[PDB]
């Protein structure tokens, strides 16, 4: 709601980072990733979540020519899934909404038609040891500009953790909570 934590990103980029304590580093089959946003960008990650150092797992939610994806990697090559039909970079403010089940995830902007994706033939299905999570994509160069509200991933409202000056957050550059 209106208590949900917003922050926003300026033009230099900033990165909200949550790192999980090491025992707390989590396996998952399946995934929930929700964020509200406003943006102009062309181009900027939203949100990176990745595995322990070694291991190539990824989740990364995505702009890309105005348009937002999902691309993930449970561990044989890069999945992806894109809202195609309809830019985002509108300046107006909306809601996406991925999920995550093995190798099959669906992606939905507002209440347009979803968008589904169930790769064929054999398939992992563990995002293995999930050691960090991303937000505002200064770290790898395509920084986020725009307003991010209530983030949602896998039970956790790392915003509001944020907000609460949670121990395992780490804020830096042009991010301030709102
Ligand atoms: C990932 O998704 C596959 C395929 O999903 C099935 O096919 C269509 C996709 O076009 C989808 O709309 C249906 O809902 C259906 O689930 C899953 O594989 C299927 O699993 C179901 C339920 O266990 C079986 O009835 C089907 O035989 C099976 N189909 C195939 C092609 O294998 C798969 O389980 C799923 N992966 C995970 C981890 O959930
Ligand atoms: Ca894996």
């Amino acid at each position: 709601g209106p208590g949900s934590a917003t922050y926003i990103f300026g033009k230099s980029g900033g990165l909200i980072l949550y790192t999980w304590p090491a025992n707390d580093r989590p396996s998952t089959r399946s995934d929930r990733l929700a964020v509200g946003f406003s943006t102009t960008v062309k181009d900027g990650i939203l949100v990176r979540i990745d595995s322990a150092p070694g291991l190539g797992d990824f989740l990364q939610l995505h702009i890309e020519q105005g348009k937002i994806g999902v691309v993930f990697n449970i561990g044989t090559v890069d999945i992806s899934i894109k809202e195609e039909r309809t830019p985002v970079n509108d300046g107006k403010y909306h809601v996406v909404r991925f999920t995550r089940n093995g190798a099959n995830a669906t992606l939905q902007v507002d209440n347009w038609p979803v968008n589904e994706h169930y790769p064929t033939g054999r398939q992992l299905t563990i995002f293995n040891t999930q050691a960090q999570i991303a937000i505002g994509g200064k770290d790898k160069g395509r920084l986020f500009q725009g307003q991010l509200s209530g983030l949602y991933y896998d039970g956790l409202k790392v915003l509001n953790m944020a907000a609460e000056n949670n121990p395992n957050i780490k804020i830096n550059g042009s991010v301030r909570l709102v």
